[PDB]
């Protein structure tokens, strides 16, 4: 259990084998989940590049969060995608809290504090407790498989998960910066194991 | 009577078959009214959709507040069609009031607090008061007929409705959160039947 | 003598035949004047609009305010005409004050509290005190000959007339909503009649 | 000896014969100087014009600031131009303070308060002090010869000359209104002799 | 050692012969710095420019900060560049801090204050303390062979050498103006040698 308070990763270049491995006392499968984090890179302007994934023995895309060329933000639970489309990307850092509840299917998806229309996606499905969540790499198998041509280049940061959806007041304070407890991935009290050109400096973000 | 306040309809993927219905314990047949509500949807870019459906048995548009692509806001009272041209919409929330007066056929349409110009639509007119009134699809009958690709794909909110014309100064205590009471539709004692794909949750706006 | 206060004229759609006429209590022939207002129309973008036309038994176009398309505002004092174009125009109510003295021929052209250059016009003319004011409708003659294509569509109000020159502070007051007395139109004891399509209704400007 | 503050001259329309000499009581030549100013018109569309124009019976251009179409700010001193480009150029009042110093040949140019880059113009050389200096037209000769094509039509004020150079400190609290003493022309105790169609007015700006 | 508060060095004209020269009373090499400097040029639409050139007896761009035309900052170490590409460039002043650390290769670029996202440069490499330090000109051999079109046309001051990295508060600290003490160049306690048109003046920026 480190505490990751106003630090973050940086993966400085292009590769195929930097990556942080995250590690969950997960038990009960998931029926709903928050995920938020801070993210900065360059790369929206020339490739697609994965920000956040999660898998399983049985499905390397249980929860993928990643961004894909020109197009925008691509949310992908159990396997099925959905996209957030965004014009006009600025080049600074991004705040993001995305939701899914299985109950009503219902996603969110939060950009810099900011709601974006709520979208639906596996009503009824359920995420698995064995995972192997990953950042700066994409996962095409359940801790591996990574391709180059869709890894992070640029600094992630305050990773946080819970097993339920996040109102909008409470994701609120998240992004401006006020008290909570995850009770998933705490960046707090983070357990993780880093492979390869991974490095952890002061915060770029407020 | 549901206390609706803080909360808001979800309908989260396009449907034929998903609604919301609006019980007004309506007498007098209306010689003006004022409908005020938020909605929230991505549509705007891609097809038109109904944002407040009220019908009569002789009038499936009796009041009708329609997004009609790549124009604006369409405004229709029995059965008569104004725009609203709308340039460049944003990704956001939006709030409107829209208000009618058959003493003078004076319609006012009111976008995030800042009223568009006044214009005229069926001077002399008087609306029923046995009405179907429906969220999330546009009826072509007495309520239903619905057309899917007019539905309403997103959230809507703070739906109420008043027997007159509410002034600017009314108008802007509304849009600013102030207190009021109207006397046709309450958000505050709203009631409803829900129909299909249909979700209750915390709203996304302010 | 009417307060006008917090009130404005609503000409609600295309016309020949709706028009408000101002009584000015007027005695000296004009050799200086101020005239200040607010409107708010869409026609900006489709065609041209009268704003203020005061005319004599001489002259049609004695003192005329108009909106001229593509190309920005056309001020006219006995029949001279020059432009203050106006690139990009927004789509809000709109306040003006406008002056004219004879002694130097300079005229102010005020936006939204804002001084556009100074220009020159009619040095040494004098303007008559026999006059048809008119909100609503352009003149061709005294007291009509309307064109429909001339016509204001939308809300017109706060019209005020001096028989001098407001200085900048004073102009500035004015426009932030300060107090004054204006000597030839009082918009707070305006003595005023109606002909046609024209309502009363509170003002949609601050 | 007369106070012109909060005042400025208006030439009102395009001409030849319309202008303002101020008189320097100078009797050292100038090894540095600055001139500050405010004038308002809209002529940057549609040509080019003077904006300050300071002969000797040896050089028309001893000192000119001047509007080039399509370009920007022209300077010159001892008839040796540099420019300072302006695209997108906003209609408003401008405030400008230039400055030259013969030991080192910089110049300096402030347009509202905020600083041009540094540049270099007739190092050594030593302004005249047997001077006529105008506003309103471009003199081609000692007091005389101007072209109708390079008037200036619209306002200019609040003119002071130093004989040497502004620091940035000194600039800025001219520029926000604060305190000061020129020594070669003073606003406020300026000798001047009018010729033509030029009129003493309010200033239109702050 | 001159204190340079305040001041920056002005470099008025093109010229291939005016520079200053920065002394470093350096021993090891170094592993890690930060360079910071305010700078004022108009050239970024018209050509390329060198902001910092700091070289070596091996190493001509051994720390090279360089503005290339039409694509942005280009950052060098030990020969090796890499690009900060910036759009819609403005005509201000600008303010950057720019750091490497051999250990991590991570290289860090700061504009007015924000930071641009991180990225990799040389690796393990070490920058040589027999340094030839120079403002104004490009070098292409150790102290000399200055390209003209690759001067500085502006002004240059506030510059400070750090041997280690800059932690984002320290940078924001900078940027702000509060207190620091850096420990390789120094700009309150400058040792420098001036060749050529270069002169020190007053600075532009706050
Ligand atoms: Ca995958
Ligand atoms: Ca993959
Ligand atoms: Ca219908
Ligand atoms: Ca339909
Ligand atoms: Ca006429
Ligand atoms: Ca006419
Ligand atoms: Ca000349
Ligand atoms: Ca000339
Ligand atoms: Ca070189
Ligand atoms: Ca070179």
């Amino acid at each position: 259990q480190t505490d990751m308070s106003r630090k973050a990763f940086v993966f400085p270049k292009e590769s195929d084998t930097s990556y942080v491995s995250l590690k969950a006392p997960l038990t009960k499968p998931l029926k709903a989940f928050t995920v938020c984090l801070h993210f900065y890179t360059e790369l929206s302007s020339t490739r697609g590049y994965s920000i956040f994934s999660y898998a399983t023995k049985r499905q390397d895309n249980e929860i993928l969060i990643f961004w894909s060329k020109d197009i925008g933000y691509s949310f992908t639970v159990g396997g099925s995608e959905i996209l957030f489309e965004v014009p006009e990307v600025t080049v600074a850092p991004v705040h993001i809290c995305t939701s899914w509840e299985s109950a009503s299917g219902i996603v969110e998806f939060w950009v810099d504090g900011k709601p974006r229309v709520r979208k639906s996606l596996k009503k009824g499905y359920t995420v698995g407790a064995e995972a192997s969540i990953i950042l700066g790499q994409e996962q095409d198998s359940f801790g591996g498989n990574f391709e180059g041509s869709q890894s992070l280049v640029g600094d992630i940061g305050n990773v946080n998960m819970w097993d339920f959806v996040l109102s909008p007041d409470e994701i609120n304070t998240i992004y401006l910066g006020g008290p909570f407890s995850p009770n998933v991935l705490n960046w707090r009290a983070l357990k993780y194991e880093v492979q390869g050109e991974v490095f952890t400096k002061p915060q770029l973000w407020p």
